């Protein structure tokens, strides 16, 4: 069963601006799901200081990047506390308690595109460089969710079965054609020094088997 | 009653950094609370879309800066959230979801402590330039409270009546004798435009009755 259901109207209109808006130094799109998983690790291990059983599900905080050529994909893995599906819906649907109105205006005002983090809605980020794409994720309190948009105003969600992750998000970034930089261990490994140097859980960019 | 607490080693240690490293740039201070702000108006917002009620304590979502060249205080006030007395406790004594860990590495591998609030300690910049800071908060869910430090290693937290806020928290900071720049409207309007023009909520700067 997949249910379709549309962004709100704000958040349809910041994603139109980030596929929109000529604006080149899309590399930023790392730092925001990076920075991301990070505030998710965070979440985690603070319930976990008074919950040690919120750690059944996997003990491990870090975060993995995993290009893929062949498939023309970046994800980025994180075991941090993951979304419920009510979370999805309104975590990735609607603005939430981020700054979405406080973005679209200040871009007017002259703000640019990579400020986007300082209003909490850094995940849309992905759509300077993906053409679609998937969220994977568990939280302790839930079943495996899928959640997938090529924008166009709607999202869909379905549960997630045959490859269970234990707890997180996984974000996978169907890159688009000319965005394959992103897929280059030089590339990746540049942005992380550049922007997520400071990252206090462990950062692991993984091998092409090809 | 006034209870007395250990504030948890690694915040001591942060603190004792904030207050001790020689660095000029001080006005990141008024950025990081007004930041601190927004995003507890951001929760509160968010609340009140699925349950109005939680704005029977006042409708009104703002920031207001309270100079006072008299007791040598410049207060932040917000309608936000606000903090439980556990919120207090949790939130400004200990570790918490906050990167305190990652901020003191980052410190010793070439950040600097302008970009406190990426790693989610930005309420401690207060100490770069408060003496004692106090803070004043009621929260829907709880009481209204005085949480209180002059860094030293311990906070305290006690009830607070006579002036009831309704819902929100004020961050009073009792600056230090050398930084009362920062009660100038000249001085406070430039920090404003240069680092929080882009705030979603009114921000007001009051005028002094001197």
């Amino acid at each position: 069963e997949v249910e379709t259901f549309a962004f709100q109207a704000e958040i349809a209109q910041l994603m139109s601006l980030i596929i929109n808006t000529f604006y080149s130094n899309k590399e930023i799109f790392l730092r925001e799901l990076i920075s991301n998983s990070s505030d998710a690790l965070d979440k985690i291990r603070y319930e976990s200081l008074t919950d040690p059983s919120k750690l059944d599900s996997g003990k491990e905080l870090h975060i993995n990047l995993i290009p893929n050529k062949q498939d023309r994909t970046l994800t980025i893995v994180d075991t941090g506390i993951g979304m419920t599906k009510a979370d999805l819906i309104n975590n990735l649907g609607t603005i939430a308690k981020s700054g979405t109105k406080a973005f679209m205006e200040a871009l007017q005002a002259g703000a640019d595109i990579s400020m986007i983090g300082q209003f909490g809605v850094g995940f849309y980020s992905a759509y300077l460089v993906a053409e679609k794409v998937t969220v994977i994720t568990k939280h302790n309190d839930d079943e495996q969710y899928a959640w997938e948009s090529s924008a166009g105003g709607s999202f869909t969600v379905r549960t997630d079965t045959g490859e269970p992750m234990g707890r997180g998000t996984k974000v996978i970034l169907h890159l688009k054609e000319d965005q394959t930089e992103y897929l280059e261990e030089r590339r990746i490994k540049e942005i992380v020094k550049k922007h997520s140097q400071f990252i206090g859980y462990p950062i692991t960019l993984f091998v092409e088997k090809e």
